[PDB]
């Protein structure tokens, strides 16, 4: 039991790069790689 939410961060396992936030760390972490879907698409 605690209130605050405080740490070494702002938010537990949010994204800080677009704000997805989630449960556990590693649902964060599998996530976090895929921002690297812009090499694949693209335009002209
Ligand atoms: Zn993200």
């Amino acid at each position: 039991g605690s209130s605050g939410s405080s740490g070494t961060g702002m938010k537990p396992y949010v994204c800080n790069e677009c704000g997805k936030a989630f449960r556990s760390k590693s649902y964060l972490i599998i996530h976090t790689r895929t921002h690297t879907g812009e090499s694949g698409p693209s335009s002209g």
